[PDB]
């Protein structure tokens, strides 16, 4: 692909984060602790699951960013309007805000309603995320495969500004505790 010149910065947001989750200092990476990160309680966080939303709020443009997901089992990656609902449980849809992929039980899946089985022949260590306001298009690349195109969401209803969209995953495995990062430009 040749959306790598409107690489945007992407900084996680700490006060949307889950309780459990450990944000570094550049808020930059995110993983999952074996604890509650003794924070308080707001109306922000996301309660039922490990997610986390990026600082940034888009509402026009092209934008791009990279996520590196190495020795991960599972996670969710994408973007949800700003007013998704924090509490409770909830599925990854369009219908409720999100547009996203993600990866669970050795198998890759898009975040449609039913879910989308993903075609991927080499799996990814780095996600490519592209998102054209306009135009209503989320696209996901393979990095780790010469940016092949993984899935794209086209005629999306946004319908609000848009937020970067992270899920680190559970770790009843012992084998999902690697970190989310957000890559250089
Ligand atoms: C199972 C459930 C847990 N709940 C606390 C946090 C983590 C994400 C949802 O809320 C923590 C660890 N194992």
């Amino acid at each position: 692909h040749h959306h790598h010149h409107h690489m945007v910065h992407i900084t996680l947001d700490r006060n949307t984060a889950n309780s459990w989750l450990i944000i570094s200092k550049d808020r930059r990476q995110v993983r999952m602790g074996d604890t509650h990160q003794n924070v308080s309680d707001n109306k922000e966080r996301f309660s039922n699951y490990p997610m986390v939303l990026g600082a940034q709020r888009f509402s026009s443009g092209k934008m791009y960013w990279e996520v590196d997901v190495t020795q991960k089992e599972a996670w969710d990656l994408g973007v949800c309007r700003d007013s998704v609902q924090r509490k409770g449980q909830f599925s990854l849809s369009p219908e409720n805000g999100f547009w996203t992929i993600w990866l669970w039980q050795d198998s890759y899946e898009a975040g449609t309603s039913p879910q989308t089985t993903l075609h991927i022949q080499v799996p990814p260590c780095q996600i490519g995320i592209f998102v054209d306001y306009e135009a209503g298009v989320v696209s996901f690349y393979n990095i780790t495969d010469h940016g092949s195109l993984i899935y794209t969401f086209s005629e999306c209803v946004f319908a609000g500004p848009l937020r970067p969209f992270f899920n680190v995953g559970f770790n009843y495995s012992g084998g999902n505790a690697a970190p989310l990062k957000l890559c250089p430009l």
